[PDB]
């Protein structure tokens, strides 16, 4: 069973020493620091770590005494806050003293922004408000994944309607393959479900059993996929028979759509001569609802999808669209599962667009790119104490290092609110209170070990929506 | 509850119906494929057998879950519920599967077979690529030990060669990754990853994983000191910063001490407030209970040099036997901040410059040392090498012609020692032929049983440095 007690950096075992005495508040904030290509941030996670951390009764006799012993052991010496500890679990049942305010989930809000607030609700737990950063600093995760994302759907939604004229099919345009490249199954769970949050396309199941328990959604499940052969269901053939193997697959499953990883052997061979001739007869019948996705995974990918378009282009008979660019018939897609980053899909539509082959035409898989290649600084993911009561007068602290203004931080108590052009303001010293802009953006997710107000996945992905998809 | 049946890429949930007609066999492997990371260790797939593969995987809530699920995931009935009652029926949801593995802690030249992995029941053949997925993961704590322990040469050719002597090495790279991993999980595998190499953790997640699964004599694997963070300076307000400086060394008077320096003007209270003020309270402390100041900001290498300038301004400086200067026993820097491999190496570097030794210094690392790695780093990668199709063997391989990189190995695979010592991998059975000696891989999974394992102490023994072997 997860220990709260053994769930922060070991140097917060030894921070009630440190504060000054008499100090009966601790108040502290998280922002995405700015950074004087990622301006705004998609908040999504917090609620996972609510409920699956944080709420209820996380304080035990048992759990206590093991922290004590572990303690001993890794400090070589006694530190360690019980008393602090059997005080919550004797007044107030074993929940957390602890008040947080949040940004809804799927809020889109520039950087530099307050999106949640931690203070303790009792004087005794003035010590509890930093125990908890750790834990909740990996928020960090699933706001990076969504935000890479919905840049990514951005880039997507751009080149689909400059080349189509619309936005069909973006929501299935980027596919989450990072099952096996991130770091843990909960890692999986997570990735996935901040991914969903603007896409449907996915094969890392793990983030559907999280978002069902977690969030939940109207329909049955969040993201889907389809059947797709593997290097093995290939290669198990033998090289001479690549053909019946692709045969045999496409057969199988005649009437869904269909993926084929085409590059065991010699990816321009495969769709010149096996798709694009022997086999063809069983693709030129296929529905458009149950096309074949052509699969190459290896090869600078710019020059490999192009190189596979222009090879298509010949074998099968292409249109140009209403906008001037060239069409696969519709029984016919690909997908460029390798060596995608939002960097490389930026190349590879524009690369696409300059040989005019319509973004109606292509997909796109990734993996590590997505759920793994991502970290704290991406984002300048922060959590710090900006205010605090000492002596029954509250002050408002921060630190700003002499060498590096960008790690300053905000002061006093935070609020987030409205400008009156409709954009976002962080109100530092207890400013809010002056009631000068709207109402304050966050509310109290959690209060005293319960959790207050909670998200559906459905309003989350509603928050979360692009400006180009709004103005459809 | 975890379901086996819920934990692999989605398409493969559809590959039993791909494999040719009759197959009774898929045998496959995990290799490293192909600055340079020539070496790996193999660490972490004793965790993977443990916690997720071993023993009864399988009921029928979970193959009715899975069933349900995956309906709805592909809008259609694709789900093999026959083949995983199968397992149910036949094994007690046992998996009918054996996996041959190098010994943990094991330091392996790229492009070696690592692991493998069979079915040993023909109706089986599908389940050897549908753990896959779960098998891969080992990527990540070989990367994090790999890594740590790439980070742990350069530190030991350093201190080795500015103190003439490896003392302090197990602590001189301490994680500070916890809250900047993707999760708790990643948290604990990490953690344990790096502490193959060192012994200086504040994630404190690794300790329970090591325990549970590995073990140690010792009643923990990794160790920390008491430390400030930003909030426990800055909370005294911007005036009073000597004052929280004075409080937690005199809390902490007897024990070692970490104090952040640079809320507001790190010089300044290296010179004035350490050098001045407080100078009295830090040249009175314990050899074995040092001050240790931390910068946390500006360029890492700068202002380690500088902070280091002001010290021996400050502070009585000694020269040790190889020439280099040393603080008192009593004063020591972490640098905590901006933190990897690469700008590991340019601090190290640039205190021999200036003629500091390494003794003087320890580094702290977090998202450097647990997130910022892929399975690119290693090209860490598994595939199919043998099949057996109407009762044939075959040696089957990839081999993309745009990427000779990827191409695999073909056939039943074994690992030997060459005559010069070194490790090879033997392809297309020839290890059967008997001309390298025995399999250097162990049956470590067959059928639902954990069939051989390390301590945390053997893994760390496999893993040391040349450099700790010599004296
Ligand atoms: O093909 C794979 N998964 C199946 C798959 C996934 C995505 C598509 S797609 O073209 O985006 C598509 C998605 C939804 C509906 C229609 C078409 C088609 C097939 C796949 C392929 N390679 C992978 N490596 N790691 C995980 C992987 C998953
Ligand atoms: O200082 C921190 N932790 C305590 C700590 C860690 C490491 C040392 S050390 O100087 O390497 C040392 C380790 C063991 C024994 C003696 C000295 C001293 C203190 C710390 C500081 N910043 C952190 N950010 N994220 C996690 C963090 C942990």
């Amino acid at each position: 069973e997860f220990n709260i007690l053994l769930a922060t950096d070991s140097y917060k075992v030894t921070h009630y020493k440190q504060y000054p005495p008499n100090t009966s508040k601790v108040y502290s904030y998280f922002e995405c620091r700015e950074k004087k290509k990622y301006e705004e941030t998609v908040f999504y996670g917090l609620q996972y770590i609510l409920n699956k951390y944080l709420k209820g009764k996380v304080v035990t006799k048992e759990k206590i005494q093991e922290a004590k012993d572990v303690y001993k052991e890794h400090f070589q010496d006694d530190v360690f806050n019980e008393k602090g500890w059997n005080y919550i679990l004797e007044k107030y049942d074993g929940h957390l003293p602890i008040e947080i305010k949040a940004v809804p989930e799927g809020f889109v809000i520039p950087r530099g922004n307050v999106l949640f607030t931690v203070e303790n609700t009792d004087p005794e737990c003035y010590w509890l408000t930093n125990w908890i950063e750790t834990i909740l600093v990996q928020s960090w995760y699933p706001i990076t994944v969504a935000t890479n994302s919905r840049e990514q759907k951005k880039i997507l939604a751009k080149y689909l309607l400059e080349t189509s004229g619309n936005l069909d099919g973006l929501e299935y345009k980027l596919h989450d393959f990072g099952y096996r490249g991130v770091s843990s199954q909960e890692t999986a769970g997570i990735g996935a479900s901040a991914h969903l949050v603007n896409f449907k396309g996915t094969d890392t199941v793990a983030g559907l059993a999280l978002i069902k328990k977690y969030y939940g959604t109207k329909d049955p499940v969040p993201g889907y996929s389809v059947p797709a052969a593997e290097h093995s269901t290939i290669t198990a053939w033998g090289k001479d028979h690549e053909k019946d193997a692709f045969e045999h697959i496409v057969t199988q499953f005649s009437s869904v759509p269909v993926s084929v990883v085409s590059d065991s052997y010699d990816i321009y061979n495969a769709c010149e001569k096996i798709w694009g001739e022997d086999l063809r007869h069983l693709i030129v019948s296929r529905s458009t609802q149950a096309p074949l996705i052509i699969r190459p995974d290896s090869g600078n990918p710019l020059d490999t999808v192009l190189k596979v378009l222009e090879i298509l282009g010949k074998k099968f008979p292409v249109t140009e669209n209403s906008k001037g660019y060239k069409l696969l018939p519709p029984y016919l897609r690909v997908i460029q599962g390798d060596g995608v980053d939002i960097n490389t899909l930026q190349e590879i539509v524009e690369g696409m667009k300059q040989k005019m082959w319509s973004i109606e035409n292509i997909a796109f898989g990734s993996g590590g790119g997505l759920l793994q290649k991502l970290t704290r600084d991406l984002l300048n993911c922060s959590f710090k104490c900006s205010y605090v009561v000492t002596n029954g007068l509250g002050i408002n602290v921060f630190k700003d290092p002499v060498a590096d203004p960008n790690k300053r931080s905000k002061k006093g108590r935070l609020s987030l609110h409205r400008t009156p052009a409709g954009n976002f303001v962080t109100l530092e010293e207890g400013k809010g209170d002056l009631e000068e802009y709207g109402q304050d953006l966050l509310h109290t997710v959690f209060k005293n070990g319960k959790v207050t107000k909670s998200y559906s996945f459905d309003e989350i992905r509603k928050n979360a929506q692009l400006n180009i998809e709004l103005e459809a």
